[PDB]
DNA sequence: CCCACGGCCCATCACC
DNA sequence: GGTGATGGGC
DNA sequence: GTGGG
């Protein structure tokens, strides 16, 4: 809260470059430049303050010193009152729907709630699901029902199979008051890094958990990986808001790049992988890898603790409380 | 000045 | 029909 | 849009 005001407004202007512009490199630029004067210890008095930040450039700061003279932003003005890019952006906001694909829409007429449903039949599966609970994914879910969530996804993984370790990541696991979504991460011996020993050992799951009307649809589902809707039972009262999960199945002796991935946030990543190359080291989502004279990656390195990828690349360990960039 | 900007799974659509 | 191309998502 | 090169 120190400075977001600031952040706000690099937030909305990155959301613009995603949805409106399609320029993702500077929806990255503001949304790197926001992060980290987040985690800046000082609140901003002008924009020459923040431009000794890395990611805050000329423009920025410019930006930044029209906001605290005027409390405002004059191209922000001009891109709400802009009926394109405000019926675009706004399109955007259902699962399913993308930048490409609200630009079609728009040029097409349909730019509101209503003329989706009416065109109801040019959307896809995943678009009609998006637009069905549309409120519902749009409203943040309370540790509290996190938590019940995640008691029923872990015994019903026991159900199953009691072998299978299911670990709730995401800003669950960083400890967030409130989540946008629930992201589970799956392993099970049979998976590793070296077989497909187990067909069917993501099936096995989604299907129990849509046995026990838990999850009440897919928007995509494979070997590894599902993306689909989920909701609450209710003792009696209205019902429980339905609400987007995420399974990813990872093999078993890469789970804990996996968890340190999964757990985010996503900008954090992208520090620490920055952060690793300078070190000599590449990380994805499922290795660290050393590099060599060339810049060529090695073989996978051993990992037994999220610490174990701090410790390489010499970081101090930081909770996941701490991830939150 | 100029360019690189963590990436891969899954669904669908254009094209043959 | 099978594909390669692309969009959307995480 | 930005910073390294
Ligand atoms: N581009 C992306 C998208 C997601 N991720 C990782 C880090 C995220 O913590 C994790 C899950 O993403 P997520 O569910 O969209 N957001 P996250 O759980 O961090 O916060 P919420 O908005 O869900 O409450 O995937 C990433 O590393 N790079
Ligand atoms: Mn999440
Ligand atoms: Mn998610
Ligand atoms: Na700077
Ligand atoms: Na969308």
């Amino acid at each position: 809260t120190l400075n977001g005001g600031i952040t706000d407004m690099l937030t909305e202007l990155a959301n613009f470059e995603k949805n409106v512009s399609q320029a993702i490199h500077k929806y990255n630029a503001y949304r790197k430049a926001a992060s980290v004067i987040a985690k800046y210890p000082h609140k901003i008095k002008s924009g020459a303050e923040a431009k000794k930040l890395p990611g805050v450039g000329t423009k920025i700061a410019e930006k930044i010193d029209e906001f605290l003279a005027t409390g405002k932003l004059r191209k922000l003005e001009k891109i709400r009152q802009d009926d394109t890019s405000s019926s675009i952006n706004f399109l955007t906001r259902v699962s399913g729907i993308g930048p490409s694909a609200a630009r079609k829409f728009v040029d097409e007429g349909i730019k509101t709630l209503e003329d989706l449903r009416k065109n109801e039949d040019k959307l896809n599966h995943h678009q009609r699901i998006g637009l069905k609970y549309f409120g519902d994914f749009e409203k943040r879910i309370p540790r509290e029902e996190m938590l019940q969530m995640q008691d029923i996804v872990l015994n019903e993984v026991k159900k199953v199979d009691s072998e299978y370790i299911a670990t709730v990541c995401g800003s669950f696991r960083r400890g967030a008051e409130s989540s946008g979504d629930m992201d589970v991460l799956l392993t099970h011996p049979s998976f590793t890094s070296e077989s497909t020993k187990q067909p069917k050992l993501l099936h096995q799951v989604v299907e129990q958990l849509q046995k026990v009307h838990f999850i009440t649809d897919t928007l995509s589902k494979g070997e590894t990986k599902f993306m689909g809707v989920c909701q609450l039972p209710s003792k009696n009262e209205k019902e429980y808001p339905h609400r987007r999960i995420d399974i990813r199945l990872i093999p078993k002796d890469q789970y804990y790049c996996g968890v340190l991935y999964f757990t985010g946030s996503d900008i954090f990543n992208k520090n620490m992988r920055a952060h690793a190359l300078e070190k000599g080291f590449t990380i994805n989502e499922y290795t660290i890898r050393p590099l060599g004279v060339t810049g060529v990656a090695g073989e996978p390195l051993p990992v037994d603790s999220e610490k174990d990828i701090f410790d390489y690349i010499q970081w101090k360990y930081r909770e996941p409380k701490d991830r939150s960039e």
